[PDB]
């Protein structure tokens, strides 16, 4: 037996009315495929003579090891997109523009404009607050070696006439000078001062000074000759005073030097010395002493003499002449 | 021939003892599947009449193109999670709170509390160090246009009596005033000064001033009449001095003005002028000059006259009278 | 019929020249597989008797639900790598080192070195610019409670002799003192001052002061006895002046006190009081008054008396004697 089977093309079977007997094989001549009867279904309704079920395969691939789009996308959604996030490099670029508390160099203007909780009082207030209690360096060090400039090293301004605090307050304890101003020897000379003060306030002294020295002056002024030439400074003075009218004023009645003792002093009110030797002085009662010959271009009013070294008055001279003129009138 | 095959249900075959001959076909009536004998194995041990090997399929899907869970997870592990990382927006929000070195506006208090490497010495020390050597602007500009306040523009305090530096040190070179204080004309008047200084230190002058002017005063004071009225300022003075006891003190012996020359000067020690015309003066030897009639409510002790314009003493008058009284006693 | 088929091993078929008739089955004895003739192809060129097409399987797995390496990698490429990006923690660590505009504490040196757009002029210039116009706290608060130190609280230096701005400029409006210096009572005494000024400039006053008080001194100085002991301060003075030569100088001609009125004043040029009672004074014309007995160790040159209380001259005495001597020569 060489066995052959009912056979025709798939599509021919597809519209055949032939019922294969149970187990009877039929062959699709154009596919090579066989199908077996069940005794009732038409060919197109039989299944193939062998399994077509994925689970029955061998050498399956590892499907359960493969990543699902859903599961992958859930995991991606937890990850940060490149575009919503700075790189380390861009991060560093940004931070390098910010000032470290450890310190740094400002190349632009640092403004303060406090919103003000209270900005406190004492040594815990201030927009800028510097405590050097544990350290040996300076607080605010401002300098310039520039040739010229348009603004000062430091400037303090108050704008409103009611302003009821100071521009600068110095509260000092220590063993050297609270405030020290050194204007040192010019090469190119200025016509100006170490400290210059002007006040247009008529109800207050331009400068007020109180001290309580045991053996010194409240203000001590020393003039030093700028030259080795004995008389170069002949127009100089330790203290110079001028008394002027207002521009377009009619004049002035201001005094030059006014000295008082409100509690009363027993010291000399004015004491003038040269080489530490008294030369002139006004005692606490207003009597003066002068060491040398003196001149008045005018008269001197004074009391009649009682001691030999007293200046005589015209009254005293005249009376002594008149006395002698009488007495001598012994011509009866 | 319509050929039919040994046939029964899968599960019936499954416990049949029938051995299909080599190549003899048997049919599972409930699956449609055939199996062929090998001449020894029971049906359930034969394989199907056609391949069930994944590798022999056609139209395979691209399995090797698919991503494995393992490989995907390795790649995810290199990616940054959203939660461990700032967005650009959150990054910007944070940096916008930090101060640019280029500059910015502080709305709160900037404290310094240096840890101190040394904090240096000279023009490279300081918690705040400002070098204006290459620029034309001001260093520290502090101002207020507020009506009133609880603190000063600038405050300098030292707490310990040993403190051996200054609160403020000014070392100036230039062509204008090192330090300039302008208190300009009040609308609402203060009873205070441009500069006010108090010292309770008995071993040091409250203020010390040294200058070396060729032709000026070390201190120059000018009083200007605040009014056009010639005599409005009649109680004013360029210099006013008071000398007081301590509260509950017994008094004082302090002098008003003390002038000395420790090296000896040939200048006038006190020179008083009006309209640049000498009116009174004390020469370097203590002789004085007064331009006009003067008064002493008391006597004057002085030496016997030798020139015609010298004040006569009571001794000199008395001796001349006594001489004339003798001589005239020519009555034998 | 038990039907058996042409059969041999796969590899034997593989080189058989046998042509199966159309539909005639042949069996691979070592695989169990059948193939059916087409009437022309050799065995190795027939296909299996049943389908081997993936698309015809049942129980396919969801291949289209699986993620492709390509698609996964495209999605990964949008995600940021861990290594190119700061964590929140590292971000915070970096920002915590930067200064908040809200405020903070510097532990190191804040230098300024302005690049300078113009650094402006007035109350909008400055490397540090503090506006307290809306607030009640201090501007710059510098203090130290340290025992000793190597630098001052504040330092202002200018290096070039042309420098044409001030170190410190105070422009004040208000109702208290523009600048106030308090050196308060020492426990450990300093031999120094609240304010100390030195100038080596020979073309300018060390200090210049101008005021326009109605009824006060431009400078007011008060010395207060530091002790309750009436005469403890007997060597003290409100104002002390010294006049010295240059080191290795030949001497000096500088004056002590120089008083002038450039516009002419009607006030007393020098007025000395004790307990508010005039004791000595120099009037605007140079006439003086002294309240008590006075002494000159020398002569006094003055004009001939005209009133009874005028000091007599030697000329006047001599002429009156000579007159009486003549007249009395009535002895013919």
């Amino acid at each position: 037996l060489r066995v052959q089977f009912k056979r025709m093309k798939a599509a021919e079977w597809a519209r055949s009315d032939v019922i294969l007997l149970e187990s009877e094989i039929g062959f699709e001549t154009d596919t090579g495929f066989a199908r077996a009867g069940d005794g009732h279904n038409r060919f197109s309704d039989l299944g193939y003579i062998s399994p077509l079920d994925y689970n029955l395969l061998t050498n399956k691939p590892n499907i359960d090891g493969l990543a699902t789009k859903v599961e992958t996308a859930q995991k991606l959604q937890q990850k940060a997109d490149k575009e919503t996030v700075y790189t380390k490099a861009e991060s560093k670029q940004e931070l390098d523009k910010k000032l470290n508390l450890k310190g740094g160099v400002m190349t632009g203007q640092l403004k303060f404009k406090p919103a003000a909780t209270v900005a406190y009082s004492s040594s815990t207030g201030g927009a800028v607050n510097i405590d050097l209690s544990s350290t040996r360096g300076a607080g605010v060090v401002v300098y310039s070696d520039n040739d010229t400039s348009d603004g000062p090293l430091m400037s303090l301004r108050t704008g409103k006439e009611t302003f009821n605090q100071s521009a600068l307050f110095v509260d000092y304890k220590g063993t050297t000078n609270a405030v020290n101003i050194a204007m040192r020897q010019p090469t190119t000379p200025n016509f100006s001062s170490a400290l210059n003060i002007t006040s247009g306030n008529e109800n207050g002294s331009a400068m007020q000074l109180r001290g309580s020295e045991k053996a010194l002056g409240t203000l001590k002024i020393t003039h030093e000759n700028p030259s080795i030439g004995a008389d170069y400074d002949k127009n100089a003075a330790a203290l110079s005073i001028d008394i002027v009218k207002k521009t377009n004023g009619a004049g002035t009645a201001a005094q030059g030097i006014y000295i008082n003792s409100t509690s009363g002093t027993t010291g000399k009110l004015l004491r003038i010395r040269n080489l530490s030797d008294d030369k002139f002085y006004v005692k606490s009662d207003g009597g003066f002493y002068a060491k040398e010959t003196s001149q008045i271009d005018g008269n001197l009013k004074l009391k009649d003499p009682t001691a030999n070294d007293h200046a005589a008055t015209k009254a005293y001279v005249d009376k002594a002449i008149s006395e002698l003129k009488k007495l001598i009138l012994k011509k009866h």
